[PDB]
């Protein structure tokens, strides 16, 4: 029933939404990836989200004071962005900086089971890149949303 | 979220209607039943479909020209019992009686692998009642729906 596909993909929107504006509402800081290149960045900074627009280079191309914009009509917008190319457009939520660290054929985060030991001395500060690919990481301690279009593990 | 929790019952409804629609228009009959007994059924005899109503001792009590009545109104009205009391009413689509084989501590149906040889002829005739419990069946040859309120196997 086209209505069925149509009420999957409007319950898709209200999930993925909720999602995001829960992961702005508690680490305050979004990268826009598209080709898992960051071409974005929305930051809770003062009292009022920002948005960055940046260049191939990396530099800030742009800076836009989004005012009295809410978490939930940023969601929107995000998804809007995500909606329009879904199989380029991923998103990364919170520090950018990863601690990862290689062990038997797999990498790893210690976030859902301390698979690692003296991890925080023995692990690497890592960017966002490298969680593009989910076939490299642990399944036992890094876990992700089921939304493909949210790059960073969820906790 | 309230809406989403919204937005997945009345897909839910969507799916279960259309699948109930569906059941309809191919076999024509389905058996209504509350904790595993036989409480009505409706079957398209003629150009219309009829609404037979039963007794505890297996006596039609009641018989309704539906008349008019689409299958996909029909097909509402049979979600909206289900959806009163889910735990308790199911629905068989189709002939009642279906040919069963016990083997290897598991029951077959032979429809999606053929387990059983000489089935035809090796196999008894059996009501709908005991796939009201579907832990005993071969996962191989008996599949159902997802939708627990249909007893009937997929096929
Ligand atoms: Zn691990
Ligand atoms: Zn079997």
């Amino acid at each position: 029933n086209k209505k069925i596909i149509v009420m999957m993909a409007l319950l898709h929107k209200e999930k993925l939404i909720e999602c995001i504006y829960h992961e702005l509402e508690n680490g305050g800081t979004i990268l826009l990836l598209t080709k898992n290149i960051v071409v974005s960045e929305i930051s809770y900074i003062g009292n009022t989200y920002k948005y960055f627009t940046f260049n191939d280079n990396h530099d800030l191309i742009s800076k836009e004071d989004l005012k009295g914009a809410t978490s939930k009509n940023i969601a929107k917008m995000i998804y809007n962005w995500i909606i329009k190319n879904p199989q380029n457009n991923k998103i990364w939520s919170g520090e950018p900086r990863t601690q990862i660290y290689f062990e038997n054929d797999l990498y790893h985060t210690n976030y859902n089971h301390k698979c690692i030991k003296d991890f925080w001395n023995v692990s690497t500060s890592v960017g966002p890149h490298i969680f593009n690919d989910r076939s490299i990481w642990c399944t036992k301690c890094t876990s992700f949303y089921p939304f493909t279009n949210i790059m960073s593990p969820n906790i």
